[PDB]
């Protein structure tokens, strides 16, 4: 196989100029789409705040329009899903993972407007769900759309522009080019066999995406956490312990999401009307909570900087974790459109923060900042539930810019994946793609 | 399909034996890396103490500089030609080859040869990098524990071979991420599926890196400080720089390939002419290493000086040209040692130089030449080696200027794109190719 290799080695990294140029087009569109989705979600969150001020006096009246406003956007969001694109329910990452395995269709004439407007409903409603879901799926669909439209032939191209769309989609959601590129080549591409995905092409797509997000979102980070302290070698072992804690919690959380998926399916049975109604119910609870306890609802990015800063009481940190596990499960396992990726960042941060606080009081010889532990914890549920540690690590890095915590981040994440393996849990995105592929055979 | 459904449910279940064994490879590679590194510096130190003992007679001191290196160089080329020829050059093509199951991992021979061979050429003050030694030694250690413990399986032969080379790049740069990424972007078999456990390579890189940190904490290899940000209206300049690196990459690639041949003439393959040529080249490096230290050595000392704009335009043009020369000479001569880091110094100098032109041409941009230095620093890597992802994340891990991530990515990508469009190849892949073809011929 030697002579073939020599031929192959000499022909390496020669992506067809067509695919390279098209990567740039996919990037650019995904980016603008992502920017819009973001700007849309923000506008609805804002009109909702403008309603609570038009009725800021009558608390029971105000507690009502807080509920209804979400409920309507929730329902409308669930409705676009169940009626026109069932594949746009849930995250949007198993579905494009499916598409990379050539085992799920990319119906872009339906998913684009369903994911976009349906997500705009759930997120803009104030539900506990992340933009990644929508942007990744949207991005890949936009990937497919420019494939079809220019009728590019080849396996390389289909897989490439599909992958580029998802990577440009993740990048634009977090202002995280490296994490987008990495996510594809760690999680997203097909895991069990070879593929022809030009990394350089995913690259170009991602760049263009990130430049578009930059044209419209310059000067304000999603997460400013400032420059935290260092970690001395004698402190490293504590991070292993935090990893192990995520590691056994990872799989447990995974069960609750799959389990809740089932338990919630009972309530509506498949029925579009019960389902939509159950959507406005969960939706409204979030709009409500988003007023009376805003750290238990929404994206959770706001409470990231706070937990890292030490401005939360252990009691509040325990409250926020428990509550959010509850609302994360409700919002995602109910099948609304939207990711579960970003909400795992908040759950991560909170849990680590609290660990840091206990680490500070038990160990003053160490000179701890509980904030280093929050930051090692932020990508850690990503590690133990999604089993994409290399991506959560680089993603947290890009968002928090605390490179001195590298060793700490890597060790925590790693400890989490190891214990997630060892206690019999599985990558959450893969376990979802599976039940969906298996239902695509059970009813046959 | 039903195959897939059973695959997804079984995903990321690396055999515990492979995981525990990664820990030991990483540790052994970390230790070995450290030892290699302290060895090199010690010898570099001695040579500095010999120039002090004779610091009066200028033509005498020029001599003992030449000789101390010449001898060490000779001892280095010697250990390779005599006991382990697969430990000539960089060492990455070889391990790549190994992972393709097309080259042998003779660890009983490569470990001591690459270690002491590297010790000589590097410690003598030649323009080479510790990666070659450390990645090869690390892969070889990986095979070594695999043999010794008799681990059967393709996954085990491919994983432990990989975690060893990642751990050895991590340890030579204090870049745990770049270690990991180099495996997935460049080292792994590029044209077919492989069962290499990413989680396991990770573990090896952690243990490797920790070892290095036990013995090298509190000092970084490159400190550059915090540089300015890069305005959107400033981004197109980085595209241009990457274009410049993109056309030069392939040309420089030809030159390393050709100089390999043109030096292979001088000695014909003969151990004595070869080891002698070695001491001339090494002698030249210990000599330049005193009269103009910027033209010789690893190159790390001038990167901060270049980034802080503390060189003149002329002094940069010189240093660059001077290094193109002493880089080809040192590495195309077959001396044990990587070409990977000497590209970092090259990429930095070109950048700074481009940066300085930008400053005087566009005062409206409020530019800092150091930002082009950092964008360029991993750009030659992108152009010649064609691992832009590993380049970018490596420079990030060493320079800590993340606000330059767009400019760095843009320049690097403009580098790979133009390298491809001008017919250049992945230099590591071109070398493994050359070696596999000269095999079956
Ligand atoms: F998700
Ligand atoms: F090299």
């Amino acid at each position: 196989r030697r002579r073939q290799l020599i031929r192959q080695l000499l022909e390496r990294d020669k992506t067809p100029l067509a695919i390279l140029f098209m990567a740039a087009v996919v990037g650019t569109l995904v980016g603008l789409a992502a920017v819009a989705f973001d700007k849309g979600v923000a506008w609805l969150q804002n009109q909702r705040m403008g309603a609570l001020v038009h009725t800021a006096d009558n608390y029971p009246l105000l507690l009502t329009v807080a509920f209804l406003c979400s409920a309507v956007l929730a329902m409308f969001g669930y409705f676009l899903v169940r009626k026109y694109a069932p594949e746009a329910g849930g995250s949007g990452i198993p579905e494009i993972e499916g598409a990379l395995e050539d085992q799920r269709p990319v119906r872009w004439w339906r998913v684009l407007p369903v994911k976009f407007f349906g997500g705009l409903g759930t997120l803009g409603g104030g539900m506990v769900l992340g933009r990644e879901g929508p942007t990744v799926q949207i991005g890949g669909n936009i990937g497919r759309m420019v494939l079809d439209i220019f009728r590019l032939k080849g396996d390389e191209a289909r897989h490439t522009l599909l992958a580029t769309g998802a990577a440009a989609g993740l990048a634009a959601a977090f202002n995280a080019p490296l994490a987008g590129i990495l996510f594809i080549i760690e999680e997203m591409r097909p895991q069990f066999r070879y593929t022809l995905i030009s990394i350089k092409a995913v690259f170009i797509g991602v760049i263009m995406s990130t430049i578009m997000y930059r044209i419209f979102n310059h000067e304000v980070a999603l997460i400013d956490v400032g420059k935290l302290s260092d970690a001395p070698l004698n402190t490293l072992w504590l991070y292993l312990i935090l990893g192990i804690i995520f590691g056994i919690f990872g799989p447990i959380f995974n069960k609750w999401v799959l389990g809740m998926q089932d338990l919630l399916h009972r309530v509506h049975g498949g029925n579009i009307t019960k389902w939509v109604l159950m959507g406005g119910a969960i939706g409204g609870l979030c709009g409500l909570l988003g007023f009376v306890a805003p750290a238990t609802s929404g994206g959770g990015f706001n409470l990231i900087p706070i937990a890292t800063a030490g401005n939360f009481s252990m009691g509040m940190l325990v409250f926020i974790f428990v509550a959010r596990v509850i609302t994360t499960l409700l919002c995602f396992s109910s099948g609304a459109p939207g990711g579960i990726f970003a909400p795992m960042l908040a759950l991560g941060t909170v849990l680590g923060t609290a660990f840091g606080m206990v680490a500070v009081e038990l160990f003053p010889q160490y000179h701890l900042e509980a904030g280093t532990f929050a930051i090692a914890g932020m990508g850690a549920l990503l590690a133990a539930s999604i089993r994409a540690p290399l991506t959560g690590i680089i993603l947290v890095l890009e968002m928090t810019d605390n490179y001195q915590l590298i060793l700490p981040m890597i060790i925590t994440g790693l400890g989490a994946t190891l214990l997630a393996q060892f206690t019999g849990g599985k990558p959450l995105y893969s376990a979802i793609l599976a039940r969906t592929l298996a239902k695509q055979e059970a009813e046959q």
